[PDB]
């Protein structure tokens, strides 16, 4: 059955409530002070984390080599506590999955779990008017208030919720290589 | 940890979406064509069950011997399918419980699970102006849309959600003897 225990352990140690000009989002912390949030949350230079105003030291809105929105923004936060490192739970590659759970952590829903069933590598999505790539789809009627929600199976954190049409929900993929230590250049 | 599997098996086989003049409620089916719903759903002589209009053959608004609201209404429904008999999962007596789950099945939330933690035998509640008895309390900020939601621990179905003040949630108890086959008299 659905990996509720795994979902709950991720929610407990690795989510915070984030709030921007656009409202509240579930926020998954990945390692150190690095977390993710859907790009359309429109992150600025400060953000509320569990109602504490917090400096955004870095924010990268991911796009692929076709210059198309992936709907993931990676943020680095000025806070004291480090997130438990969960990069080993991120999938290496695109894939399809069985029996996933969607978990939400907002002020309205501090702890909620939704089995969304089978998750398919969907690809292209016109996301409320923005072309977007690398989308996962599940047949569940997801709602406003669930963006940022964490999509897991047992042992894998696979995406964060970003959209729905009333019948399906859509998550942006998380891939291991989004977060590898690496060597870089000028990005803003 | 929380008995998510048990909660899910109850939701799968024993809940329907019920809709009255007051809106949608999670509805737990108990045995045969007998189900429960919070009294303030204000059940009439027909009700929608999964959007199918359905005759209410009987509705009993439970009150205790002090003539006080228990907030449970037991209904008998004119439908073809029998509910799986779950009376053996109902507690015999009032009690306190650990690590409970609150499960909701409405159109907006067809399948949602919320760990509400410790559940205490609370007693008297002024429920939005109606004196009410035999209430369970959990420290979780429950919301509109969750009434009727099923409160379980592993192996026990213990109540249905009926109220909250923004910080706590309140469920009406379910006791085994509410549903025993019995011999009766004139009740309307
Ligand atoms: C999540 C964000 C939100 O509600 O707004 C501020 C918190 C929301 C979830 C979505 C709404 C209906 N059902 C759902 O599962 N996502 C969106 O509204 C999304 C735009 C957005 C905004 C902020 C952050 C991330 C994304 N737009 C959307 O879902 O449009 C509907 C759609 C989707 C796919 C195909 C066609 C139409
Ligand atoms: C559930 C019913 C509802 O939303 O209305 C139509 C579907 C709702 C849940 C409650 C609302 C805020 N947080 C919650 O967990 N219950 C009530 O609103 C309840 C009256 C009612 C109506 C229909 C069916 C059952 C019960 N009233 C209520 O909760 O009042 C607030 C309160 C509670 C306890 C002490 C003080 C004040």
């Amino acid at each position: 059955g659905p990996g509720f225990d795994f979902a709950q352990a991720i929610m407990k140690k690795n989510t915070v409530v984030a709030r921007t000009e656009k409202g509240e989002f579930t926020m998954l912390g990945v390692h150190d002070r690095v977390a993710v949030i859907p790009t359309h949350a429109s992150v600025g230079e400060t953000i509320y984390i569990n109602d504490v105003e917090t400096k955004v030291l870095d924010a990268c809105a991911l796009r692929d080599l076709t210059d198309t929105n992936l709907e993931i923004t990676i943020v680095k936060l000025d806070r004291n506590q480090k997130f438990r490192d969960i990069r080993h739970f991120l999938p290496r590659y695109e894939d399809d999955y069985n029996d996933a759970v969607l978990s939400v952590h907002t002020s309205k829903f501090p702890n909620m779990y939704i089995p969304v069933g089978q998750v398919t590598n969907y690809g292209f999505l016109n996301l409320g008017g923005t072309p977007t790539h690398r989308i996962l789809m599940y047949n569940f009627p997801t709602r406003a208030g669930q963006c940022g929600g964490v999509v897991t199976t047992t042992g894998k954190v696979i995406g964060i919720h970003v959209g729905g049409n009333g019948a399906q929900g859509f998550a942006a993929m998380l891939l291991h290589s989004y977060f590898t230590d690496t060597q870089k250049h000028h990005h803003h």
